[PDB]
DNA sequence: ACTAGTAATAACTACTTTATCTTTTAAT
């Protein structure tokens, strides 16, 4: 069960280096292709214990992420110790936020996490941060066949996209806030993503959704 | 001293709602 356990942080810390990765933000290629034994030798002690408070780490957006998206900061992922998730741990990582001037930060719990702190999430401002669990980081959505490529449209392209259709915010179709892609991506509201889809038809073809 | 008008005598599926629960938090 220890093993089983392992491979499975390992594969959900994986993916969110994939995800860290997809959202622009510099990941080094040793640390993407990291295999099973370096993880557990340099997370795992002599007992197998894994150290949840060791995987946690910075990225940065690189320079095209940069170019392309201006509201991009700098990312902190944190690995809470415990299974569960009170206010007193919540309040503390905010606190850690506000003080290491963090754009976005991403907290991942194992069992579940309390309402209270649900409760307070949108006291971050102006940072975001993001709950995942890590049961669901198991396995990469991104990588199924039946979800197709979503690339997050810039202003500009959204704007010319907006004239070139005539379109007003409300007449595009709509992506939820609580879609599994669009919290993968980050999404916030009044965002576009661009969808390249295979076609039976036409070969390709290509849709716009925007976050409610 | 009699008569006739005359008026009153359904299951299937879904949503919504309620009370129950209880876990949560700060208070004993």
């Amino acid at each position: 069960d220890n093993n089983r356990i392992i491979s499975r942080l390992w594969r959900s810390f994986r993916t969110v280096k994939e995800m860290a990765a997809d959202r622009g933000y510099f990941i080094s290629q040793e640390e993407m292709d990291q295999s099973l034994e370096e993880f557990r030798s340099k997370i795992c002690d002599s007992m197998g214990n894994p150290q949840r408070k060791l995987m946690s780490f910075l990225a940065n957006p690189t320079p095209e992420a940069l170019e392309k998206y201006s509201d991009l900061g700098t990312l902190w992922v944190e690995f809470c110790d415990e299974p569960s998730v009170g206010i007193k741990t919540m309040r503390n990582f905010c606190l850690r936020i506000q003080e290491k001037n963090f754009s976005t930060g991403i907290f991942i719990y194992q069992n579940n996490i309390t309402p209270s702190a649900n409760k307070m999430i949108p006291t971050v401002s102006p940072a975001i941060i993001e709950t995942f669990q890590e049961s669901d980081l198991v396995v990469n959505i991104t990588h199924h066949e039946l979800v197709p490529k979503h690339i997050r449209l810039s202003d500009g392209e959204k704007s010319q996209l907006l004239q070139r259709y005539k379109l007003k915010e409300s007449q595009l179709p709509r992506i939820q806030r609580e879609d599994p892609v669009a919290r993968y991506l980050g999404l916030k509201r009044g965002q576009v993503v661009k969808i390249i889809r295979r076609s039976e038809t036409s070969g390709r073809y290509a849709s716009y959704r925007i976050c409610l």
